[PDB]
């Protein structure tokens, strides 16, 4: 697969064609990509809101009013809009949920194997939630890893997307009652097909030279 | 078929030290690191790419104490990437990014460049002046790069594993990162898994979508 060509062709969509929708199969693949991203210890400390109705997208778009109005149209016009959310705390129940799911999927040959996995994950989680008091940051980082996986994955599907931090995430959290549910919103990714007006699709891609960013040893 | 790639890649537990990347694959690895997106194209990152035994040994110093279980992966993989974030978003870096965008022909006019610079500075100021979280903001962009990278190398047919289980203070000291304005965050060995790594064969486990996805 020519993934480098995918990486060089994908770009941050500036306008979506509001008439072009994902197929049913594409929508399923989108959710599979969200689900199957890796994460530290397979902790999966995340929730996703996938908005595909006009009202659902309008609820997300409420967070882009005023200061962030330049991002509001992207949210309204795309086919499917993903709100990436992190857990606000790594609680005991979630750690148990993850390891129980690994058992349900047949990853452990014995109780001892499950216990070793649980102990190892709990060690890392405790380092963050007890020692460093940064489990919120640790989990948010895993969500961003998922975003990076997602942007390349949808590009490889032939879909356009744009990662969006330019919204009011406090408004978004309130609109979707996220804090009470144990989550906080971090990134919005509209997905679809760019419009004929979006000339960012052809503008040269710009990055700092490797002589600046890469040291080879 | 990127979904098949996503379902086949896995966290490699042991690498075959005899299986090196080709020269072309090594170039593609660096292209993937360079061309990841980031908020405002801020690219707030540096990468150490170790491909010699001496270079991998420097990285492996961090896989000590509790983290010895990750030492072999770092030594045995063909190429090992240390992902680093800037620790502060300074004016000079913002100017460097926008000057590079001009050099690449993204702006029709000085006015267009000025608008781009103003918009990026607005976001940077929100983090570095208002929220005082620019370090966290930049680290998040590095993790986005990691996620792009893991899927990209998988699509190239390469094995990899993201590693947080090392002592990043040792890694920072070894590479003098803090005084240069950087901190190391993730180590990703890349290569081909050992035939003895049966984690390649075990079922992939994730929470059901009924738990993690709300459709609206
Ligand atoms: C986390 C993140 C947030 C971003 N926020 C926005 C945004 O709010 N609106 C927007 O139009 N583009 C946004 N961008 C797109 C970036 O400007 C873009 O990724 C960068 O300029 C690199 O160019 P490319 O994505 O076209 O390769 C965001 C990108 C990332 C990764
Ligand atoms: C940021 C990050 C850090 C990780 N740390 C380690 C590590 O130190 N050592 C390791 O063997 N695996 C590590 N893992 C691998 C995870 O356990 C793995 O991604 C998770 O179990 C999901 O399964 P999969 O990657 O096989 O699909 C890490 C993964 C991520 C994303």
């Amino acid at each position: 697969m020519d993934i480098v060509s995918v990486a060089l062709k994908r770009y941050s969509t500036k306008a979506f064609d509001a008439t072009k929708k994902l197929t049913a199969g594409e929508a399923e693949q989108l959710k599979t990509l969200l689900q199957y991203s890796p994460s530290s210890t397979n902790s999966q400390p995340w929730h996703f809101i996938v908005a595909s109705t006009d009202e659902g997208k309008a609820r997300v778009a409420k967070a882009a009013s005023g200061t962030y109005v330049f991002n509001e149209r992207k949210i309204l016009d795309a086919s499917h809009v993903v709100v990436f959310c992190a857990k606000t705390a790594m609680d005991d129940a979630w750690l148990q949920r993850v390891v129980d799911q690994e058992e349900a999927d047949g990853r452990f040959a014995t109780p001892d194997a499950k216990a070793a996995n649980h102990k190892g994950r709990t060690f890392f989680a405790d380092m963050h939630r007890k020692e460093l008091k940064d489990d919120d940051q640790w989990m948010a980082k895993q969500v961003y890893l998922n975003v990076g996986n997602f942007l390349l994955g949808v590009a490889a599907m032939g879909l356009d997307a744009v990662p969006i931090e330019g919204v009011d995430f406090a408004i978004l959290d309130e609109e979707f009652d996220l804090k009470a549910q144990g989550y906080t919103s971090l990134v919005v990714v509209p997905v679809g097909h760019h419009s004929a007006e979006d000339f960012n699709a052809t503008l040269p891609k710009s990055r700092l030279p490797q002589s600046t960013t890469i040291t080879e040893i």
